[PDB]
């Protein structure tokens, strides 16, 4: 059976922290859910990229379980999903099936909202590191990409392959994501 | 005033080829409009991300002209812009303007397609080059990013920011190119 990703996608969200790790997902033959947290209808992203999701969360969330719940980042994106009590429960859900949880730029910042993964070795963008360490409750890292057990992190918009291919590697294999990684032209 | 951009929208477009540039050139100031080939109506992408345009082609084509109009990639979007009278309108126009012409990965042989550049140095994705080198109309480049005078093509998502950026840095200078550069924590 192929792997499941689940995408929260909210106003004000990056798009291309939304966009890189959905297409390269899809490539990699993982069913992916774009849901949207205020409902079935377009979002407008930071940059005012439009997206349609898929589905709303509050329907998405009843087609559960997922693989990996993944966080995109964007400043008030990530307030929307930390002020978000539908969040709280997803997160904290995956968090006890010992499911993965990915998070990339300031989207860190709603697992502190949430009190999820404290103790863990997190990196964000450098202007959400003091957000993300308010209360000194993970470790902070300067790695493009960090990942501590099931909490996996990444720093912005330009080490966003590079969070995507880890996410990949993390659910279908080294070799997958190698083979995925080879037609992107990378450097 | 600021410099003005189209984004040619087609079904079947490579969306990260389509967002990063987008995004990139918002960041930049530039006044970036995404127009769909179909209509105003939701663009089904490559990897099924759905994108709401700003306008349909038809009406954005009345607001011109524009510094700089991009062709994203993807093999059926590309296909799409090929076999579009509009896009070739759009393109002969631009090109006798003396005005920029952008195209990454697939989207290049659009180009070949409407005659446009012939007698540039090029580049494209790996898999289009046998496609763009149809008559021997091109000379062929590996480099990640190339630019022949008015014509700037680039290989594929992974060189999608590069190619954003050289766009940037044509159109408002290297300084600003840079400034936007630095927060997006590329390698």
């Amino acid at each position: 059976a192929s792997k499941r990703a689940l995408v929260i996608l909210a106003k004000g969200a990056e798009e291309m922290e939304t966009v890189i790790p959905v297409d390269v997902m899809r490539r990699a033959g993982i069913k992916v859910t774009v849901a949207g947290l205020a409902g079935k209808d377009p979002v407008q992203c930071s940059r005012d990229v439009v997206i349609c999701p898929d589905a709303s969360l509050e329907d998405a969330k009843k087609e559960g379980p997922y693989d990996v719940v993944v966080l995109p980042g964007g400043n008030l994106g990530a307030q929307n999903l930390s002020e978000s009590a539908a969040v709280k429960e997803i997160l904290k859900e995956q968090e006890n099936r010992k499911g993965l949880i990915a998070a990339i730029c300031a989207g860190p910042t709603a697992l502190l909202a949430h009190e999820i993964g404290f103790g863990s070795k997190v990196t964000t963008h450098p202007l959400a590191k003091d957000k993300m360490m308010n209360g000194g409750h993970y470790t902070y890292s300067e790695n493009r990409v960090e990942k501590d057990g099931l909490i996996l992190t990444s720093r912005g918009p330009g080490t966003s392959f590079e969070f995507a291919l880890a996410i990949v590697e993390a659910l279908n294999g080294k070799e997958v994501a190698a083979q995925v990684k080879a037609p992107l032209v990378l450097k």
